[PDB]
């Protein structure tokens, strides 16, 4: 075991040491290796000539100068690899890898890579998942074609890259699974034209698309419509979305997950949930819901779960918590303003597994809160945190009304 680091089986850690270079003596028999948090800019030739045990190496947080093929000779059985933080300025366009024809993941998040050419990552036929987030401000490339011939890739992020102009305008692939688009402007190319309205769409098998953070202050419905039909969850998180339709997620016939938190919506209104939806679980937590229409969401039979926290609701009516939600496995309605609920509201939530009420002004006087005092007092081990009293500290399942 060599100085400066930690040896734990054959894993091995240097991480935070302030190596300028790496570690000699590290054992042959290594599989897992990580130089992280350290001032690296050079990999000399040799430097991992007797780790062929190797099949993870992190390099993260680093200084590394350029990537060169020849970095990564003896490192071929390599399956996972980090240059993440390293802020590499340089074009990726085929000739970066070449000796890595193990590697399934890799990660090289924080950098300044010029990354859209068409060839780029063809060198790694096996590849899996692979992570360029945050290389906005590339060292340019305008081509995405290069994922389509990654015929193994199932999980990749572009996440806060600027993307925003002058790209291809479809992503195409057979096998991507999960995109991470976070932190882009599609905000700005659903604007322009026609010109993106169906840059998602030739994304076949497509499960699971993070649009948060993506500057969205509309959602024009062909664009929803032309998401790939297998999509069955979208993140709509931190975006602007003042009113949503809901009708269009008729257009998402597989949809399971839909999240709207960290928006502004006023209410749930202008529609109800449509007929024949999928929908498990609907995130709407965060925005500045004050009131939900009737029968919102009544005729969502699959639907799970439901989170209202963080809002500004004044009430909850019988007129929306009509069977649907009566019917949730996890329910959340904490910080939110609600001072009381209607009697025998929560009586038949008979999957009821989570629900969340705390951080309300609730009214514990007491002809007033005798219903939810005992149903509280009951049902005790469903309540995550605990209601409490506006006037006393007291929580709500402590009354007991004569
Ligand atoms: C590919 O990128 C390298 C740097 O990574 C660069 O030196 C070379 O000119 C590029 N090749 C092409 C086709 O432009
Ligand atoms: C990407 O490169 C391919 C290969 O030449 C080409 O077919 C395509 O038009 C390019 N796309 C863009 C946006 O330049
Ligand atoms: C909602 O979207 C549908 C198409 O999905 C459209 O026909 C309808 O007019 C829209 N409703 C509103 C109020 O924008
Ligand atoms: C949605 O509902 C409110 C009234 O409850 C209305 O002011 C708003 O204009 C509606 N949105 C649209 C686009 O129809
Ligand atoms: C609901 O939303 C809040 C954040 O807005 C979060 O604290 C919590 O994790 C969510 N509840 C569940 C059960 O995921």
């Amino acid at each position: 075991c060599p100085s400066r680091c930690s040896c734990s089986g054959t894993e091995i850690r240097c991480n935070s040491k302030g190596l300028t270079s790496v570690p000699t003596g590290i054992p042959s028999s290594a599989t897992r290796l990580e130089l992280e948090s350290n001032k690296l800019q050079s990999l000399p030739h040799g430097v991992f000539d007797k780790l062929t045990q190797l099949t993870k190496l992190s390099l993260s947080r680093n200084n590394l100068v350029t990537i060169k093929p020849e970095m990564f000779v003896n490192l071929s059985r390599l399956q996972c690899l980090s240059l993440s933080h390293n802020s590499i300025a340089q074009a990726v366009n085929g000739s970066q890898f070449l000796p890595l024809t193990n590697l399934q993941v890799l990660d090289l998040s924080h950098n300044k890579l010029d990354l859209y050419h068409w060839k780029s990552f063809s060198e790694l036929p096996q590849l899996q998942a692979l992570d360029l987030s945050y290389n906005s401000q590339p060292f340019i490339g305008h081509n995405f074609s290069f994922v389509t011939h990654l015929s193994m890739l199932q999980s990749l992020s572009l996440a806060h890259n600027d993307i925003h102009t002058r790209v291809s305008s479809h992503l195409n692939s057979n096998s991507v699974r999960f995109l991470d688009f976070s932190g882009n402007g599609m905000g700005r190319m659903w604007d322009e034209g026609g010109l993106y309205l169906h840059f998602f769409q030739g994304l076949s098998g497509l499960l699971k698309l993070d649009l948060s953070q993506n500057n969205l202050h509309i959602l024009r419905p062909q664009n929803l419509d032309n998401l790939p039909k297998s999509l069955k969850l979208l993140s709509l998180r931190d975006n602007y979305l003042s009113f949503f339709n809901w009708t269009s997620l008729s257009f998402l016939p597989n949809l399971e997950v839909l999240d709207l938190a960290g928006n502004q919506l006023k209410a749930l209104t202008n529609g109800t949930l449509p007929n024949g939806t999928l929908l498990q679980k609907l995130d709407v937590s965060s925005n500045s819901i004050v009131s939900v229409v009737p029968a919102f969401f009544a005729l969502a039979v699959e639907l799970k779960e439901v989170n209202l926290s963080h809002n500004i609701l004044k009430t909850v009516d019988r007129s929306w918590f009509g069977p649907i939600v009566m019917n949730l496995k996890e329910l959340a309605l904490d910080t939110n303003q609600l001072k009381s609920v209607p009697d025998g509201i929560f009586d038949r939530l008979t999957s009821l597994q989570k629900i969340w009420l705390h951080t309300n002004p609730w009214d514990c006087s007491c002809p007033r809160i005798d219903y939810l005092s005992r149903w509280l007092n009951k049902n005790s081990q469903k309540e995550q945190g605990s209601a409490k009293c506006s006037g006393s500290g007291k929580p709500v399942r402590s009354i007991i009304c004569p």
